[PDB]
């Protein structure tokens, strides 16, 4: 099964929030625009997170422009949210302090869309050794073990999980590989390396850890990576992608 690169997009208001200077781009904010540039030049999927209605707006044009795979996250809080957001075209939804608070939630999810359509995103940080899941954007210690939320995110039915280091987001030091190894064998599931990918190097690294997909906000944003060349040095290195 080939690795997947994935876009995530920033989103604030239905827009993204910029620094972006993307001169080729008519308007840098549009996620619209900047969502189909990234699917023709070969992301194979996005994320778009709201980082505070206007998102159901943005959904409904990134759904019928857009041809790869997308998910919303950002503050969703219950099954309705979710629900609407998939009806209106999000082809997944990504839950995270809203699963913790309320597990049901994920079954609910994908008893009616299916366990593909839910993702699953966990922040977890390094306490005394132990892998704890935090909640609130990492506010939060929950006093769960890593270990044991992974497994339960399973038994539930979610179809993914997006697994964030905060502690290597937006560091560009590379993802937390140890944290990936570490929930590669407590899991079947696909896992979505988060944070921190600053070069080429860091895709193969996530990928020899086990993520079945990488993505980053970053080195896209700041148009560090060309895609295209990142798929050419995977492939070279022996990671299967698809070009
Ligand atoms: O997803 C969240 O709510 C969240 C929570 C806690 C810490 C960061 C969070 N989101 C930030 C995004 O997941 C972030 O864009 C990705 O991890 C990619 O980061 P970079 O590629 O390092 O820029």
């Amino acid at each position: 099964l080939a690795k997947r690169i994935i876009a995530c997009l920033d989103v604030k208001d239905g827009r993204v929030v910029k620094g972006t200077n993307f001169e080729n781009l008519r308007d840098s904010g549009d996620p619209v625009e900047l969502g189909k540039f990234y699917s023709e030049i070969g992301i194979d999927e996005l994320v778009f997170l709201d980082i505070t209605k206007t998102m159901l707006e943005l959904v409904e044009k990134v759904a019928e422009q857009i041809d790869i795979p997308f998910t919303v996250g950002g503050g969703i809080h219950d099954f309705e949210t979710a629900s609407e957001l998939i009806l209106r075209g999000a082809d997944k939804v990504s839950i995270n302090t809203a699963a913790v608070e309320n597990p049901s939630l994920i079954t609910q999810i994908a008893q009616t869309f299916g366990s593909q359509a839910v993702v699953v995103a966990i922040v977890a940080k390094r306490v005394d050794g132990e892998f704890m899941v935090f909640t609130y954007s990492g506010k939060k210690n929950t006093g769960i073990l890593l270990r044991d939320w992974v497994v339960e995110v399973e038994k539930r039915g979610a179809g993914e999980i997006l697994l964030t280091s905060i502690d290597r987001v937006g560091t560009k030091s590379g993802y937390d590989t140890e944290m990936i190894r570490f929930v590669r064998p407590l899991t079947t599931l696909p896992i979505i390396a988060s944070g921190g990918a600053g070069k080429m190097e860091h895709f193969l690294e996530a990928f020899l850890a086990g993520a079945d997909a990488a993505l980053a906000a970053s080195v896209f944003h700041f148009r560090e990576i060309d895609v295209r060349e990142l798929k050419e040095y995977l492939k070279k290195h022996g990671v299967n992608v698809r070009l």
